Order: structure tokens, then C-alpha cells, then sequence
């Protein structure tokens, strides 16, 4: 049967969805408890948050992981396995919106200075936030790539850590020197570009998956030579590779043979060699006689 | 050759990209001229816009249409043809953000009433906006579906038309009865739900394309019977259909044959019958002997 070699690709996926669900679930509880500490800390202090969207970011990334367990349907024939890639794009988009709003809020503070703020509250608030974010980063943190959902709930955690550094640095200089208060808002600006830089290597490895591009991990040239290693085959055209999710790849190609007879042996030999370089989700390979091959058609050009 | 029947699918696409580029280009010029009318209308009136994002919405939908003309590459093997689907998702997202901001702005006006506004400016501004939006809607406005880019620059145009109706109704009731000014803000609320309803039948026909779902236009059952019409074939398993863009579909299936000999005739017969029901972008069909078929494997279940 042609489904014999798919066990390895099926076995690994089941372990990764359970392992990633457990790790993300534990971190959600810590965030929920940490938020509750603000309310019980005080009334006036708690009256004056950013942690509200943290609950949403840790709910979408976990709710979307449940739909990936759904079965097939006459629509969405492959399945719901791409819900994690598309469900981890909204989380990264949320980082851009929150930073943009916070930058706009900081801009208003620059033109209109304020003095009602007190440094005592800032120091105690920064210390509590720094500890919670640092521990939450550690628990989230041929070799398979990282999951496409734990890689989108980790950039947000490191995003809030930088703001914690910025507020501590800004508050520290105020105590040492009360003057030059105009340099307080610019601390956010100098520590906001870094948040918009760390989200550039994620929004590229995740945007070539949503437009049928070859994922990181497999090389086009390596696969092309592997098929040609078989003595029976002659040439390959219209090779197609695309990634259904981050660590699942699919293959589809044409093969031209020299001898029409005993073509079943060629099909079995090619499949075994292809599967010896990567665990493929599925593979579909045609056979075409050499006498019908034509080189003048445009579609066979790379 | 196996590329003989792809001419029909290639010919139609070239015409649609040129026809859609011409229509969208003309509408952009009208919007640019219409915006310039506000500045030359007056100084104090022009000092006190929403049309700024209209230029961006009519630039992304046209700039993204250029990348779809790019050639293939060792990465993104299929091509850049899905840039229009992904480039028409940001335009719809922009509608949600603008409405949300405008709703928030209207909320502040409700709690804090204002009287500095004059109805004379509102009436003349609404009349000019209503005419420009109405004409722009008309020019944009087996049978192929509409393009995936003209269907995302048309929802925005009809989105601004409803706001033009709302401001005219709100201004009209003020002149008839200066009292009950608290009913002015609710006019926007009663005419903002409609904008968030008209963008629900678009964000569904466009989200099952980005997750390898069957598009509107082709039925799974119809294709399955078409292959089985051939006397040579016995059964089909692991049938896969997905849409690369809105009006381009791809097929991939397995076929089990009874007689090993003369298998080349079966491959040619199946391809002709499949192409007689829909113009397919590409088709890949395997052949598997009956003696190797096994029914106990789980992967052959629908
Ligand atoms: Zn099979
Ligand atoms: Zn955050
Ligand atoms: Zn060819
Ligand atoms: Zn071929
Ligand atoms: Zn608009
Ligand atoms: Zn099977």
C-alpha cells in the first residue's frame, strides 16, 4: 500500500500537539494568577491595563490549537491543520497595533509634560512586571522546527519584557537627576524599535507558508537529485513543493520512463528513495512514456 | 503532452489581470481628483480626512496586482498568484479598524455634547460625498466569479456610501427639529452595523481559499463521479482539491486499475474526461494495481 510510510509523519504530529498544548496551558494559569495580584495589591494603585490583551493573546493561540484536532470534511479536504498558521498571524498583528497605540499615547506626553506621577509606584510596578515576564519566557523556551503556535506566544512575552526594561531605566534616571524630564518619553522610543525588529524574522518564516512557498528545512536541489538517482527515470518536470504547516511538507512531480514494461517497479523504487530524505506527509508521482515527451512546451521551464 | 489542455486556463487569466487592472486604475484617478476638490473648495472649510485611507486602499489593491505578474522562483514554486488573495485581506481588515475608531470617536461625542457644529457645512459636504461614492460604485460593478481584488475595493466604496447616508439623515432631522440632539450620535450606530454585515459574505469566500478549502463553483461529488465514469478505473481514494486563487483550481487523486497492461490508455482517457467539466490549472493522477490495494488502512476513509 502507498500509505505504509505515512506512519512516521502521523506519529510525530500527535506528540507535538499534546506537548505544545500542555506547555501553553501552564503558562496561561501563571498569567491569570499574576493579573489577580494587581487587584489585591491595592485599591488606589490598582485603579490607575496592558495585561488585558495578554489574556486574549494566550486564549486565541490555545483555542485555535483545538480546531486543528478536528476531522476532515467534504470542504477543506486536507483538514483544519492550517488553522495554527492562520491563527498565529493575528497574534503577531496584535503586537503591531498595541505598540502603535502606545507610541501615540507617549507622543501626547511629550508635547504636554506632567508631574503628577510618582517614582515610588513606578519602581515597585516595574520590579513585579520584570519578574513575571522573565519566568514566563523560560517556560515557553534532522531536528524539527519549533511549533507555529509557541513561536507566536513567545514573541509577545519578550515584547512586554522590553517595556519593563524601558520603564525601569526611565525611572532610574529620574531619581538620580530630577532635571531633564524631556528625556523620559524618548526612552520608550529607543526601546520600541527593538520590539518591531524582533517580529521581522517571524513574519517571514510564516508568510511563505501562507502562499505555497517552500518552508525552511528542505532544499529544492537536494530533492531533485534524489529522484534522478534511480536508473529508470530520465527527467523530472513540473516539480511542486509546498508546506501545509510549518513541519509538514508535500511533494508532487512528473517522471518520464524509458521502458513501458515493469513500470510498477519504478514507482515503488522512487517512493522509497524519496522517503529516505524526509518524512513526507504525502507524495503523488505520475508516470509518462518517453515517446510522448515534448521539450518545446513552455510549462516545462524553470 | 500533458500540458496541451492548459492553454484555456492560461488564456483566461491573462485577460482578467489586464481587464481588472484597467478598471481599477481609472477609479483611482477619480478618487485622486475628488480629494483635491476639498482643498480648493475653501481654506477654513478644508482645515477641519477619511479620504486619506481611501488612497491607501486603492494603492495596495493595485500594487499587489503587479506582483502577481512575477515569474516563478526556486522558492514559491507555484508562483506569486496568491498575492491577490492575501493582498485583499488587509483591505477588508482596514474596514474593521476604521469603523472601530469612528465608533469610539462617536461615543465621546455622545457623552459630551457639542454645539459649535453648523448644519450648513454638513449638508454641502454630504451632497458632494454622496455623488462621488455613487458614481465610483457603478464603474467598479459556466460563468467565472468576480476577481478577488475588485471584490475587495468595492466593499470599501459601498462602506463609505452608508456613512454618507447616515450624515445626511442626521443633519436633516436637526434642521426639522433642533431639539432632541441626543438622537444625533445614535444615527451612526444604526448605520454602522450594516457595514459590519456586508463584510461577512466576503470574509468567508476568501478565508476558505487561504486554508486549502474547496472554492465556490466546483462540487466534490460531481468530480468523483466523472472519474468513475471510465470503465477502466475501479475506485478513487485520497482525492484532494484546493484553490490557488479564486478562479483557479487544482486536482490530485489516486486511481486503481484492473489490468496492468495498456495503462497508458487509461491515463489519457481519464485526463480528457476530467478536463471536460472544468478548466483546471493542473492535474496529477497516479496509477496503482488492484492487487496492491488494501482496504484496512485508515488514510483511505472520508
Ligand atoms: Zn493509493
Ligand atoms: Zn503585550
Ligand atoms: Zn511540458
Ligand atoms: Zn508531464
Ligand atoms: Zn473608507
Ligand atoms: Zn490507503
Amino acid at each position: 500500500h502507498c500509505h505504509n510510510n505515512n506512519k512516521k509523519a502521523y506519529d510525530a504530529r500527535q506528540r507535538e500537539q499534546t506537548f505544545a498544548k500542555k506547555k501553553l496551558c501552564i503558562a496561561s494559569l501563571i498569567c491569570f494568577v499574576f493579573i489577580s495580584a494587581e487587584i489585591v495589591g491595592g485599591y488606589i494603585a490598582g485603579s490607575l491595563a496592558h495585561l488585558l490583551v495578554d489574556l486574549s493573546s494566550f486564549f486565541i493561540s490555545l483555542c485555535s490549537l483545538w480546531l486543528s484536532s478536528k476531522s476532515s470534511t467534504t470542504r477543506l479536504t486536507f483538514g483544519w491543520h492550517r488553522a495554527e498558521i492562520l491563527g498565529a498571524l493575528m497574534s503577531v498583528i496584535t503586537i503591531w497595533l498595541v505598540t502603535g497605540v502606545l507610541v501615540y499615547l507617549a507622543c501626547e506626553r511629550l508635547i504636554r509634560p506632567d508631574y503628577t506621577i510618582d517614582g515610588t509606584v513606578m519602581l515597585i510596578t516595574s520590579a513585579c512586571a520584570l519578574g513575571a515576564n522573565l519566568v514566563l519566557a523560560l517556560i515557553l523556551h534532522y531536528k524539527p522546527q519549533t511549533n507555529a503556535s509557541i513561536r507566536a506566544a513567545f514573541i509577545h512575552v519578550i515584547g512586554d519584557l522590553f517595556q519593563s526594561i524601558s520603564v525601569l531605566i526611565s525611572a532610574l534616571i529620574i531619581y538620580f537627576k530630577p532635571e531633564y524630564k524631556m528625556a523620559d518619553p524618548i526612552c520608550t522610543f529607543i526601546f520600541s524599535i527593538f520590539v518591531l525588529i524582533t517580529t521581522v524574522t517571524v513574519l517571514r518564516d510564516l508568510l511563505t507558508v501562507l502562499m505555497e512557498g517552500t518552508p525552511r528545512g528542505i532544499h529544492y536541489s537536494d530533492v531533485k537529485q534524489s529522484i534522478l538517482a534511480v536508473d529508470g527515470v530520465k527527467s523530472v518536470h513540473s516539480l511542486h513543493l509546498w508546506a501545509l504547516t510549518m513541519n509538514q511538507v508535500i511533494l508532487s512531480a512528473h517522471i518520464a520512463t524509458d521502458i513501458v514494461g515493469e513500470s510498477k517497479r519504478i514507482l515503488k523504487d522512487v517512493t522509497q528513495n524519496v522517503f529516505a530524505r524526509f518524512p513526507f506527509h504525502s507524495v503523488t508521482i505520475q508516470v509518462e512514456p518517453i515517446e510522448d515527451q515534448s521539450p518545446e512546451c513552455m510549462f516545462c521551464y524553470e
